[PDB]
This record gives C-alpha cells, structure tokens and sequence, in this order.
DNA sequence: AGGGTGGGTAGGGTGGGTTTT
DNA sequence: GGGTGGGTAGGGTGGGTTT
C-alpha cells in the first residue's frame, strides 16, 4: 500500500475549492484522516484505492471532486437501499444527483438519458448499479457519447470488495466493471471498500485493470471508544435490573445501542426494558420495512433511547450522538464485534463498547456456527477477548487488522490499562486431570455431559452416577470454574462435541486432543489470574 | 498431486469382491485409467480426491465402493437435475438408490429416513443437495442417528469444486460440508471435481477438513481424438454444403454433434441441413424443456443424426459413440473448447473433432467477451490455436491444462501433424505499415474502419474516400488478408476498438500500441505460411 | 413462545426451542 | 432489415449475440 503523508497538503490548484466547497455545501469544518489525501489524488487525475472502516467517511471522497469538477462523476454502488441513502442527503443538500437501476420507470429513465448530453445540466452524480454497466446496452451507449462530449469525467467504484470472488459478497455482475476505463482512459477511477486484506484488492485492481493505482488505507483505529469486559450474571431479571442502573447512572438521555444474540432475547429485553421507563425498540429481521422503519425514525428523532437487536441494524446515517454500544451476548467473531461496537462515538467524542462475558453463550453461539467452516475458531477469538485480563483491548482487536491497524496507543481508554496493577501466573494442571476424571467416568457409563453437567458433578452437584467417588470439589466460586473449563477449551484441552436432533444443535463436551499432553509428568497448563 | 502407481493392483482382500461388482453388476469390461486406483483407497479407508476430465468416468468411484460394504454411501451432489440422471443408471441396474431435495414429497422423506436405519433395508446410494446437510436439522440427526448404527459407512462429494469461492458455479452450502468427517470421522470421504487448479483443490480440502488426502489426476489428454482447423468460406451457402459433404463422405450414418456460435445460426444450419437430408438436431436455450428432452431421446435412439446445437448443448450428456464434432464458429476458449470437442468419442474409437476458423467469427465472439473478464484474452489463445500451423493441436490444447496433460505423444492424429510440411520465415512488415497508412487517414477524416472496411480499401475497393491515393493492392486472396490482419491482432500491431450503441456492441480496429515499434526502420514482423 | 425420563417405528418440523440478502 | 433512416430522439419486450 502506498504512502499518503505526501498528499496532506493544501497547496494544490484546486485545494482553494475543495476547501470551499468542504465547508459550505457539505456542512463539515475539517477532513477525517486520509479524506484530504484521497480528494487530492482523483482531482489529479489518477487511480486510487482507499481502505476504511465503515463509517469512516468514504461517501466524501469521490461526492467532493464531482462538485469542484464539470460533468457527472459515475457511481457503481452494488444495493438501490444504499444508493437512495446517497440520494437523501446529496439532494438535501442542495446537490443535483439521481440513480439508475433496473427498476427505475420508464419515465425517469428518459429524463436522465437528457441531463446526461446537456452541457448545461446541473447534474454532479449519477448512481448506477452494475446491472445497468454490463447488462444494459442502452446506458452504455449514453456514456459513450457523454465521454465524447467531455461530459462523462470521473468514475466511482463503492464497495470495490466485490470485484474479487476472494471478497465477501462477490458479484458476478461486478467483475464487468473493468470494462468501463479502457474504452474511457481520461476518466479517474476510485475504490472504496471495508474490507482490508490486501489480495482481494490486487484482484480488484486486476479486473479493475489499473494496476499502476495508489492504494491509501486509514487507521482501522478509534480514539474516542472505551472497550470494556464485564462478566455476565447467571440470573436474568437480576441482570436487566443490572442494565438500567448502568444505563441510568451512566448515559442518562444518551442514545445507545443493544446487541443480543437472539430475536428471543432482543424483544424480550425491550419489553422489560420499557416496563423499567427506558425506552427500547428492536431491529431483528422480520417484520414490515413500514414497522422496522419507525424504529429508525424513532431512534433518530429519540423517541426512544436505545435500540435492542440482533446483529442485522446496518445503521450508519452516521447516527452522530451514539454513545454507548452494549452487547448482550458476545458477537460471533472479533470481525463482528469492532464492526457492531464501531459504531459508537461517530461524532468522535467518548463513547463506551460494552461487551458482557456469559458462560452459556458461548455453547448458544457455537451451536450455531458449526455450518460457517471457521464459526467456532472465530468465537474462540472472542472467547479469547473475554477472558483476557492483561492485555489492551485495542491491541486484542488490533491483531485482525494487520494491514489496517497503526500503532496509535491507548492511552487509558480500555478496561485493563486503568485498573489491574499486575498479575501472577498459577498452575492449573489438576483441575484438567480432574475434569478428566468425570468425562472418562461419564464415557464408561455411556453418558453424556453438558457444559452445566461438567460443573455440577465437579462441584458435588447433579447426578451422583456422574460424581468422582473420591474426588472432592474444587472450592472455588461457580464464576471461576466457568473460566476455567473454557480456558481449557480455547487452550484444546476440553473439545466441543455437538449432537444433531430434530429441534436443535446441542453442544457437549469431551476428552481434547491435547489432552495426551497431560501423560508427560513435565507437562503444566497456566493461566495468568490476579495476585 | 500424489502418484497412484503403488494403488493400480488388484490384490488386496476386497480385490475379489471389486472385480466381481465391476463387471456383474456394472455390466462394464475394463476400468478407465484410475478407477481402480481411486477405489483401491476408499476402500482401504482414506480419503481421497480424484480428477478427471468430464465425462472421464469418475461417477463410477463411489457407486461401486457402496456395494462392497454395509450401509449406504452418501453422495453430496449440487444439483437435482445431475442426481436425476445418475439414479436412472442406478435403476436400471438393479441397484436401490434415492435422492433427497426440499421438493422432496412429505411421503418421499418420511420412507428415506425409515432406510436410514434399517439394518435390512437395501438401500447403497443416498444423494442430497447441500441443503440437506446445512438447512436440514432433522436430516442431519438421522444422518447422526446412521453413523452410530454403523450403516453411514461413505460420503462422496460430488463437484467439489464449489466448496471452494475460487471455483466456479460457487455454493455457499458446500463450504458447511466440513461438518461431515468433523462429526462422522470413522466414514471415508472421495472429493471429485472436473476442475484441475491446485489452489482450489487445497482449499477444499481446508474447508472440508482433511489435509491428509491423496490427490489423483487422470491425463486431460483423449488419444483418440482428431483435431482439424478449416477455414469457413465466405457463401454461407456453400459452406452448408461443404459441411454435409463431410457428414455423407466420412461419417455416413454414425451421430455427432455440430457447435455453433447464435442462436440464428443454430435453427438456420438445422432447416438447411433437413432440406438436404441430414436429420437435423434443434438445441438452444429458449424452449421448453418439453423440447430440451426431446431432441436428446431422438439423438439417443439414433433417430438424428446431429443435434447442431449452440454453446451449452447440455452436458450431462453420456453418448458414447460421438463420431464428430464439428464447430461451426470457434467457441469462446480453448477451455471451452477442449469441453464441447471432448463429447466425442466416449468409446475410445476414433472420433474427429473439427473446428471452421472464420474471419467473421473473431470479431462477433469478441462483442460477446469484451463485457466479462478476461475472456478476449482468451478470444486470442483460440485464435493463435487457429492460425497455427506448425505444432501440434495436442500441445495446443496442453498449454491449458499443464498440471494435468501428460506429454504422451499425438502420433498422427491432429491436422498439424499430419502435413508434413515445413516453412522459412517470410517478412510482412509493408503490408503492417500499410494498413496503419488507411487506419490514420480514417482517423483524420474522423471515420472509423470496420474489419470489413480495412479490408476493401487495402484491396483497392470500397469507399474511394478511404483509398490511400497510392498503396496499390497486395494481389493476395483475402484468405491470406484475413490471417495476415488477424495475425497481426494477436501481435497487438492491431487492436480492437469498441463501440456501445443502443442494440450492439461493434468492434472496429484501430492502431495498436506496438505500432511504435515500427519507427524503427530495423524492426522486422514475420509469419509462418506453407512451403 | 414448553422439556427431553414424553418420544423420534405412528407425531412432525410450517407447532416452537438460534444472527444479515 | 440497415446505419446516409435516427438516437434532443421512436424504443429495445420489435429484432440484429454465448448456458
Ligand atoms: N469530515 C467529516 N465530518 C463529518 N462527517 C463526515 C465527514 N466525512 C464524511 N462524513 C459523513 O460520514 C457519513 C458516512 O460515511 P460513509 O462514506 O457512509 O462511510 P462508509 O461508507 O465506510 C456520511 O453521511 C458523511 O456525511
Ligand atoms: N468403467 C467404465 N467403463 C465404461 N464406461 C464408463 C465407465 N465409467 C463411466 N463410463 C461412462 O462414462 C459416461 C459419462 O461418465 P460420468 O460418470 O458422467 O462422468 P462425470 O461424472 O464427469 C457414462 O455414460 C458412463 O456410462
Ligand atoms: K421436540
Ligand atoms: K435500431
Ligand atoms: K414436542
Ligand atoms: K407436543
Ligand atoms: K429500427
Ligand atoms: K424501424
Ligand atoms: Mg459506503
Ligand atoms: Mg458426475
Ligand atoms: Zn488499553
Ligand atoms: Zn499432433
């Protein structure tokens, strides 16, 4: 990836109007990181890749050259939902823009046809999606002859992701779009993406056949947001009272957001969320656009502070004031987590990431991911996030950013690095062989153990076919024998074993395959706890 | 990929059984290369991935690893309509096979799951779609309820190139399918794919979880194929002609297939060659499928001679006695190619494989791949395949399927080895230096060249506002114009240009970009003609 | 929006228990 | 069907091009 420090400058024949037309039409006083670098290279009339997490402010890059600029700039954009996002606020602000796709009617499309060869058109931006490129003759007829007339200038290529089959959501209809630059050279060409890994880019820039195209990508990075662990109750209407002390004492009118793991437990935490005079709204899947509308209009226009719901919000008006991003249950991945709690603080004032720790979750969730062929191995690198005490967490979440992430420092805005003065390391070996000793007594007796199974008999609880006739418990809080058993099972000492039934997927657990280690009497497991 | 050398014996203890299925049930003689060798392994236990050429046989290895052993085999195939063709053969000899999709009838599933875990139920082929591993708790618990049983004893991954997002025809249902040895590890699994890349291969075997896997691939290369290259005359007419001369003259009464480029050209070939007492084939995309199956029983039972069908004639087809395949345009690339020309001759007799290199051709099959990556690039490998005459068609085809074509000779039996003749290099710089002379005086003029139009003003006729005012004629037959010019494209002396208008996309030609290395007066371009 | 000693051969998966198109 | 018949104009579900 190239180098963007040479480009922050103002001193470029067109930086006395992009700084113009920044302030005055788009409403915004600075440039985010890398939204200076990236507007001075396409009024230069070259290619380039910009990286950015969502949110970061990607729409800016290509809307600004088109206004400082004559004729259209051309918009590939892959959804007619996303495309009449960019509408609403282009022509609210007083920018002339439209979108073509397939189901455009007859009518509009014939008025677009026109401003697209009037030289005295206002049109700025014109969106398509990439149906209308290679499946539509007729539009690539109009722009040729408005590349001719020195009408068709600039070309915007969003979520360039789905150029490359590497890439998620890849689009057959996209791999097309290498068409639209070598049949019009002069015209820049710009990609933006969420996606960070480098070689679905070089793919993109393959099909997108420009291989000579700077590629700039900004710091995965933000300041502004707390990460915090807390461990999560074992009884439920303790811990919803437990939510609006903390939503009371802490964000008392603040808009937030609320992450469940299930639509069960996104209605149900709204229902009794309400009852307590906080009030909710939910977001998961299914009902009507109209009823799962309003609720974005009423978390908007705040007629309701927080929104409970499972993970599908995709929410970003930049939805400015969010201040705190709490999760009922951990997401299914780290990848999932930054994207759902990155979209706190937006208007890059503190915001709080909030994430509770439950035991049972991480069975729920691994139940369900055994059909995504990495599913558990990402959950175990949020597991791993949850049970981590010493380290930063914006380092932890740094760690799947390779490519995208600068060395920027914490500065006390995590959980570990304010509280924690230090830790020791303590052996945990015959708390392994012991629950060894119950699993190999349950596979004589033909039984089978959940993870509540595996802790009740260790204890001296549930069945007594299932208990260690000369084991005795290991005197330890229930909260810490939770964090025991699933070091163990990140550690691969402790496997998931999962039976299939009619109803649902339910997790057990067995003897792991590192478990053999446990022969060699030099052999010891640590973990690192508090001193 | 590993050597199946050590596997092609007939001596281990499941030998006896092996021999006897092949030829008693089967009612085949002898097994085609890497048959035995794949089985051999299954049988022994350990998983196995086998590539083969389609059409080369591989549906035979785990059919008959099925009724070597208790239980059923389960087949994991993509598409009902491949299982449907499949369980016909299974029927007819006398093998009790079913096959499981979500339009499965409520009866239908209800008797499969009875067999599941039947200890005397006949059942040894079980084929689903990936849905009913993946969207289907219930299936799966029966699947879980099987392998305990021990009659869930095999899978088979059938086009196990779509677990992979780089292969083609891509299913996300098939990246779940690492669950199966995941759960069901004691039963063996055999991948098979028509796909030779080993990067997809190595993928698969990561999603589906084995990395110890044998890998086997057949030899892409058919020894008893002849490939032949004809120019197409310009009269349509006589062309028609030519072709039935061909049919009557060298394979009288035996059937084929004929490829052609339209749709047009499809039902015009098929009505000129009744009127002329060939029994005509009618294959295209747009009619019912009433007539789809039609005119494959009529081919099958020999009631036509031909089905001049278009590109996707429909594989699955399995005739084995496939004289010809006569192209009538060149296919899209040489990887289509070696695919529709690869039909014939499934008996191992000779069979020919007849490609018509036309003029025209070059420029209506590049309107249709300009739009999609990369396939004008691979336009131009068909092309250098056609104006080759110097090596052989074999090593042509080989260039393509590196990894998998092994250098057995052709001996005879392809239309450059058979000429016997060899040629010096001639000079044809004037006639490129010639034809940039009438292409930059179009361009002055601000007129552009049609293939056609290059050709008339360069032989003196046509549009005398296109002529030279000097450049007196080649006095060459526009055969050799055609091959001189294209020849020339292929060097990229020439290169196309593309217009998009309101019906068609129209390629011109244009100046290329190594023109410039014709400024110096000691550059020299060469082609091979005959001696 | 139930629980798994209530059962999965006659109870079935659109009856319900687990997230995006 | 043909492109000097035209595409600020007639529209592409009217037809000239691959599953
Ligand atoms: N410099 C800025 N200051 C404030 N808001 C900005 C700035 N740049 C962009 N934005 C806003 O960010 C919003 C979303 O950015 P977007 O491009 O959707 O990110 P993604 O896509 O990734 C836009 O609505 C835009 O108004
Ligand atoms: N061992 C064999 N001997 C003779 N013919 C065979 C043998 N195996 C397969 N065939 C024939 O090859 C034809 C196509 O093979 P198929 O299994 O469809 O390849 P795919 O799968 O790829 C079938 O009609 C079948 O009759
Ligand atoms: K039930
Ligand atoms: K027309
Ligand atoms: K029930
Ligand atoms: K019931
Ligand atoms: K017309
Ligand atoms: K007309
Ligand atoms: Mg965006
Ligand atoms: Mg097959
Ligand atoms: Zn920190
Ligand atoms: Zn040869």
């Amino acid at each position: 990836m190239s180098s963007p420090a040479s480009w922050n400058k103002e001193d470029f024949p067109w930086s006395g109007k992009v700084k113009d037309v920044l302030q005055n039409v788009f409403k915004l006083q600075k440039f985010r990181p890398l939204q200076l670098e990236t507007i001075n290279v396409t009024m230069s009339g070259k290619e380039v890749f910009l990286v950015m997490p969502t949110g970061g402010g990607k729409s800016l890059c290509y809307q600004l050259p088109a206004l400082c600029s004559d004729g259209f700039t051309l918009v590939i954009c892959p959804l007619i939902s996303l495309m009449e996002d960019q509408l609403m606020v282009l022509k609210q602000l007083g920018i002339s823009a439209t979108m073509l796709n397939a189901s455009s009617p007859k009518e509009h499309v014939k008025w677009v046809h026109a401003e697209m060869v009037n030289k005295n058109s206002k049109l700025k931006l014109i969106y398509v999606t990439p149906e209308k490129i290679a499946k539509s003759k007729m539009f690539m007829s109009r722009l040729e002859k408005a590349y001719e007339a020195r009408r068709f200038t600039r070309i915007a290529v969003d979520e360039v992701h789905c150029c490359s089959q590497w890439g998620h959501d890849f689009r057959p209809d996209y791999k097309a779009l290498g068409i639209l630059k070598r049949q019009f050279p002069n015209a820049s060409l710009i990609g933006l993406t969420a996606t960070a890994t480098s070689h679905v880019l070089k793919d993109a820039q393959k099909i997108l056949c420009v291989e000579k195209c700077f590629t700039f990508t900004a710091s995965f990075n933000r300041p502004n947001l707390y990460y915090e662990v807390r461990q999560k109750p074992s009884n439920t209407e303790d811990f919803i009272e437990d939510i609006v002390k903390l939503i009371n004492g802490r964000y008392k009118g603040q808009s937030g957001i609320i992450y469940c793991f299930s639509q069960k437990d996104s209605e149900q935490v709204t229902i009794s969320l309400q009852k307590l005079g906080i009030p909710a709204g939910a977001y998961h899947a299914n009902m009507e656009p109209e009823d799962k509308t309003k609720v974005h209009r009423r978390w908007a226009a705040n007629e309701i502070q927080v929104v409970v719901a499972t993970v599908a919000f995709g929410m970003g008006i930049d939805k400015p004031d969010v201040r705190f991003v709490i999760h009922h249950s951990m997401s299914k991945s780290m990848e999932n987590y930054y994207q759902e709690s990155g979209r706190a603080g937006r208007d890059d004032m503190k915001a709080d990431c909030i994430l509770y720790y439950g035991f049972g979750d991480i069975f729920r969730i691994s139940s369900m991911v055994v059909m995504e062929n990495v599913g558990q191995q990402k959950l175990y690198e949020m597991v791993s996030y949850c049970q981590n005490i010493n380290k930063c967490r914006r380092v932890l979440i740094a760690q799947h950013f390779d490519e995208v992430w600068s060395p920027e420092a914490c500065n006390k805005m995590c959980d570990n690095c304010c509280k924690e003065i230090s830790f020791e390391r303590k052996n945990v070996t015959a708390y392994c062989r012991d629950l060894i000793k119950i699993l190999k007594q349950a596979e004589d007796l033909n039984e089978k153990l959940t993870p509540l199974k595996l802790i009740d008999s260790w204890m001296g609880k549930g069945a007594s076919k299932l208990r260690v006739a000369g084991l005795a418990p290991p005197t330890l809080p229930r909260e810490d024998l939770e964090k025991i058993i699933a070091h163990f099972l990140i550690q691969q000492y402790l496997k998931e074993d999962y039976s299939f039934t009619a109803y649902a997927t339910i997790s057990y657990l067995k003897v792991g395959p590192k478990a053999n280690l446990l022969n060699n009497e030099a052999h010891v497991i640590t973990m690192r706890v508090k001193k």
